[PDB]
């Protein structure tokens, strides 16, 4: 049985591919250790969000490709987080800076996916300039978007193109 999820305000859809899970134990970019359920495998995902939509096709901790279309720029902006948090890549843990150590409305303490989700929501100006950059080939007709969430037709965040 495939089944849909929520991840970040955005409902995730896997459309192929397959994984397997494993633990592992990571250090973050403030030296806190987490220890994340990995997903080993390429997959390909939708998400579908109120104000932005992606397909996502990632791999072992890797985000290889994000294609987003959106209403305006801060939605964009929220999907590509997410998409980037949802990859588990290690550019990404080393951009968390400071402690996670999040809580819910019940006092429960958040999964570490949803840590730094919650931590990447606030601000992610140091994952947006460390995740890295890349000329785009024009070959789908899109668009990039850059670090500051501006667009460019020369250079995109890595992975990431938009679309209409
Ligand atoms: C980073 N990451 C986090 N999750 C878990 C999402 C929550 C799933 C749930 O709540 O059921 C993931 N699931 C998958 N594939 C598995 C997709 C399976 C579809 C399904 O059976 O729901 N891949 C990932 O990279 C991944």
């Amino acid at each position: 049985i495939s089944s849909s999820f929520s991840f970040g305000g955005f409902t995730f859809k896997r459309t192929s591919g397959s994984s397997v899970k494993k633990e592992e134990e990571v250090l973050t970019g403030n030296l806190q250790t987490l220890k994340i359920r990995v997903h080993e495998g390429y997959e390909e995902f939708t998400m579908v969000g109120r104000r932005a939509t992606a397909i996502l096709r990632k791999a072992t901790r890797r985000l290889i490709q994000l294609i987003v279309s959106g209403r305006d720029e801060q939605s964009i902006a929220e999907a590509i987080i997410v998409a980037m948090v949802f990859s588990q890549e290690d550019c990404m843990i080393k951009a968390v800076r400071g402690d996670l150590n999040f809580v819910n409305r019940a006092n429960q303490r958040l999964n570490p996916m949803h840590q730094l989700l919650r931590h990447f929501q606030k601000d992610a100006k140091v994952l947006f300039q460390n995740w890295g950059i890349e000329p785009i080939d024009n070959v789908m007709g899109m668009i990039g978007i850059l670090p500051d969430m501006t667009p460019s037709t020369e250079m995109s965040l890595r992975g990431v193109r938009v679309s209409k």
